[PDB]
């Protein structure tokens, strides 16, 4: 059932009955008791007769006046104050009383460490004051803090300094400021003791920024990076998009404690400490690409998102997909485009995929939500971005850049639809999306078939496409998308042949609009091998009958990268299938000496990009192998995915030694050309420490004890544990005696805990929720701890006895009364259990009923439980 009580319903959006134009607000700080003061001025729109209804949640409320006058028309019911009799223009005073320390789910104001910091996000604010919280109300606001000025120094919050003193008894307070109205998820607040780091950039047409960067006292050293990206993110906003930042100044602030990973909170960004703190001897490569990613994301964000921002919280996607895509376009265009196209789409095949399969289905524009915090998700974020990147593939990048100026000019200053940003997009480029607004409204992963037939008479290729989408658990009526389905053909000598119909070039991106359709190119002179779907035109899975020769030939002659990249994934798909298979029988590993070939030819091509040639030569995950099967069998996966690392190992040896050793690198760097040659380099790596033991022992111990960077060590670490390797232990309990009292070092160290292949990896795990670097209130030690286990560690999780089910259900009965929104996150693995055989379905589903009996049962678990035993 779509039908519930408690379910908001996007059909059911109405504007609201009354406005919010101006928010004065005052804090009275202390962690164990704030009073908040909170002056709204209020506009009646609806009828005479219909009440005021504030959202609010664990408030003690102390008053009530409206303009002035203590107001008696006006009850509190289950997470709301109404109040009754209004005129239609009016001052709204609220006091009322909350509890930072006793905040353990991080929504609203909490503590991080000795700071106070806020999330408002979807709905947070009703936990810090009575209020519309809803983001189309929009309004100014004016935000003074008084705190004491020890434990508090700096008090931040959205905007500019507009007032400041100092009081008695040691307190002070200072007074913010914000031009720009904002709907409340995007008010701040911080109040504590940092180190800050200042610099400076000026805009294009010359306005001056003040950037500050706030972190714990001692992480200086860490920040440099972050403030970079930064800069750079500003840069490419204006060259890119023709944008500017609006403010004077830009704050981030780096807290510990935080649920997700960064807040675009307008001007004052907060961000988990993870995508923010970065050297070289504490961080990977990756880390300071991911750190990368996010401070852009933010950042893009205050156009796309806080400049327009949301009509209601169904219409997510219209800033997050937007915003995603942007923050890979940033990414990609100052690094590997290949690399981060390669790795967007292993997410959306191996990750989301798997959610639009789930009892959690959802379209990217959702209709029914009990928790909306439950909807920050894969197909909203990842999947939004792709149905973003088919318009962009439709339209093309001027006409694209037209829509987004045209979306700007019109919803500039309010909040919008997801259907609003398509009509600026179709108005802009005269390109029809009436059809293509289907991909926001239905929920699935569409699979595309194609056939093709040569006709050497007539020299003409026939493509016979056909779509369908499977009904979905949320869904049983599905109808054909707009498919935008990009080709490339190539000939016998690896060029590629024009496309053509009639004597008239034909665009190479195919519009599949039809549940079949059939597509006829005339001078083809040669039998063409096609590459379909390029760069993954569109979100589906897709079915053709590939030969080994046709993908072989494609990795060696594909005109473009991602394209060399997908045809060997289609080559080990057949494989993977095969070996689960042959594991179920109790077989050993098979494979083709061509196979193995290709995957020499790789390693030993010289021109090949070396960040292609290291995607080539990583292995799908656990996750993407999952994908290809109806009924998954996770210990099955597991050790095909080892028996393969070890057979190419033994296969590919000399090679994969010498290409290991020409990657060498004596300098440290990071720079794009210097993170490809590594990942080549820790890529060959990983292969060699599944050979012969002896020399792989030697190698991981030597790269893990000769490191000078985190990457280095890691990869060899990671290794270590992954093979089992005679140095493990060592170099583990090296690395705890190294880096124990920094929590980002240890999440590393926890999720290869967690991920371990070793026989008894859940009593270790066990055992480690009592560690030195552990703690149960810390968002990121759980997810590196106990979330990689259930998420990341399917063999174990999945073990036959259900001692993995019964592990999660332990810590979920625990974060389901601390933190819901990280125990909903963690839930996932089990709302799974359609995916997996009849024994672990049951057990799934038993321990499922024994979360759904909880007391206290939180709505962010009850709405994936309901769908799941639904
Ligand atoms: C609700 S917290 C998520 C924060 C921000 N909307 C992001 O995209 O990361
Ligand atoms: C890959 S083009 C060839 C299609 C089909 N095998 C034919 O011979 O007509
Ligand atoms: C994943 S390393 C194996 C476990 C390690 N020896 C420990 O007990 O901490
Ligand atoms: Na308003
Ligand atoms: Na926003
Ligand atoms: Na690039
Ligand atoms: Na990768
Ligand atoms: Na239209
Ligand atoms: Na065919
Ligand atoms: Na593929
Ligand atoms: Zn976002």
């Amino acid at each position: 059932m779509t039908q519930q009580p408690q379910a908001k319903y996007r059909h059911d959006y109405r504007a609201p009955d009354y406005q919010i134009t101006d928010i004065d607000l005052t804090f009275d700080l202390d962690a164990q008791k704030t009073v908040v003061t909170a002056v709204s001025q209020a506009v009646r729109h609806g009828a005479s007769d219909a009440p005021l209804r504030l959202n609010g949640e664990d408030l003690k409320l102390v008053s009530v006046h409206i303009n002035d006058e203590p107001w008696t028309a006006w009850k509190e019911e289950e997470g709301a104050l109404v109040i009754s009799n209004l005129p239609e223009r009016f001052t709204l005073k609220i006091i009322n009383e909350i509890s930072p320390a006793a905040n353990t789910a991080l929504e609203g104001l909490y503590q991080s460490g000795d700071a106070l910091c806020t999330q408002c996000e979807a709905e947070g604010f009703r936990h810090i004051t009575y209020y519309l919280d809803r983001p189309d109300v929009l309004a100014r606001f004016t935000t003074k803090i008084i705190a004491d000025k020890i434990k508090y120094p700096f008090l931040l919050s959205n905007g500019n300094r507009v007032a400041q003193g100092e009081l008695e008894n040691g307190r002070h307070w200072v007074q913010w400021q914000d031009p720009f109205p904002k709907p409340c998820y995007l008010f701040a607040l911080v109040a504590g003791d940092f180190d800050v780091l200042r610099d400076t950039f000026t805009t294009r047409s010359g306005r001056e920024v003040a950037l500050e960067l706030y972190v714990d006292r001692g992480n200086l050293d860490r920040a440099p990076w972050a403030m970079t990206s930064l800069k750079n993110s500003m840069k490419w906003d204006e060259e890119r998009f023709g944008l500017e930042y609006d403010l004077d100044i830009y704050m981030i602030v780096a807290v510990d404690f935080f649920n997700m990973g960064a807040m675009e909170n307008k001007g004052l960004n907060i961000f988990n400490s993870k995508y923010v703190l970065a050297r070289t001897d504490t961080a990977t490569d990756k880390d300071y690409l991911d750190i990368e990613r996010v401070i852009g994301h933010e950042y893009f964000h205050n156009w796309t998102g806080n400049r327009v921002t949301c009509r209601d919280w169904f219409q997510l996607s219209l800033k997050e997909g937007l915003t995603v895509f942007r923050d890979q376009e940033f990414s990609s265009d100052l690094g590997s485009r290949a690399v981060n196209r390669i790795n967007n789409v292993r997410t959306m095949r191996g990750l989301q995929f798997a959610e639009d399969a789930s009892p959690m289905a959802h379209p990217i524009r959702p209709d029914m939500v009990i928790e909306m915090n439950n909807f920050y998700t894969l197909t909203v974020y990842e999947k939004g971005a792709e149905v973003i990147r088919m318009i962009h593939t439709l339209l093309g990048e001027e006409n694209f850049q037209k829509g987004m100026q045209l979306y700007f000019e019109r919803h500039d200053g309010s909040a919008a639809t997801c259907d609003d940003f398509v009509q600026a997009m179709e108005d802009a480029s005269n390109v029809d999306l009436s059809h293509f607004r289907r991909w926001y409204s239905q929920s699935g992963t569409p699979i595309v078939t194609v056939k093709d037939d040569y006709n050497p008479e007539t020299e003409q290729y026939t493509l016979t496409i056909s779509q369908r989408t499977p009904a979905t658990p949320d869904q049983a009526e599905k109808q054909p998308l707009h498919i935008p389905f990009a080709i490339e053909l190539y000939d016998n000598e690896g060029k590629v042949i024009p496309l053509q119909k009639g004597g008239h070039p034909v665009n190479s991106v195919l519009n599949v609009t039809q549940a079949e359709q059939t597509f006829v190119f005339d001078n083809v002179y040669f039998q063409p091998v096609p590459a379909l779907l390029c760069e993954f035109s569109a979100p589906v899975k897709l079915e053709y009958k590939w030969s080994d020769q046709q993908l072989t030939f494609l990795m060696r002659h594909a005109r473009n990268d991602f394209s060399r990249w997908d045809a060997a994934q289609s080559l080990l798909a057949t494989y993977i299938k095969l070996n689960v298979a042959r594991h179920q029988q109790g077989q050993p590993l098979s494979l083709p000496v061509h196979v193995a070939d290709a995957f020499r030819a790789v390693l030993l091509d010289e021109k090949i990009d070396p960040a292609l040639a290291a995607e080539i030569l990583t292995l799908p995950s656990v996750n993407e192998m999952a994908e290809l099967f109806d009924i998954i069998d996770p210990i099955a996966i597991a050790e095909v995915r080892e028996a393969l690392t070890r057979t190419l190992a033994t296969e590919l040896a000399d090679e994969l030694l010498a290409i290991y050793n020409a990657n060498y690198q004596s300098e440290y760097r990071v720079e794009h050309e210097d993170i490809a040659k590594r990942t080549l380099r820790n890529a060959c790596l990983r292969f060699l420490a599944f050979g012969e033991t002896h020399l792989a022992d030697v190698l991981v111990s030597k790269q893990f004890h000769e490191a000078n960077n985190m990457t280095d060590a890691l990869a060899a670490l990671s290794a270590a544990v992954a093979a089992q390797l005679p140095c493990r232990d060592a170099l583990m309990q090296e690395y705890d005696d190294k880096w124990h009292q920094n929590g980002l070092v240890m999440d590393k160290w926890f999720i290869l805990q967690a991920t371990s292949p070793a026989a008894n990896v859940l009593e270790t795990v066990r055992g480690l929720l009592q560690h030195r670097s552990f703690t149960m209130s810390n968002p990121n030690r759980i997810r590196s701890l106990i979330g990689a286990f259930a998420g990341s560690n399917p063999a174990a999780f999945h073990a036959e006895d259900g001692s993995g089910y019964l592990f999660l259900v332990e810590m979920l009965t625990d974060l389901n009364s601390r933190n819901p929104q990280v125990a909903s996150r963690l839930i996932e693995p089990l709302i799974r259990l359609k995916r997996y055989d009849a024994k672990r379905q049951e057990k799934m589903r038993a321990a499922l009923e024994q979360l759904k009996g909880l007391e206290n049962l939180s709505g962010d678990l009850y709405e994936k439980i309901t769908k799941a035993l639904a």
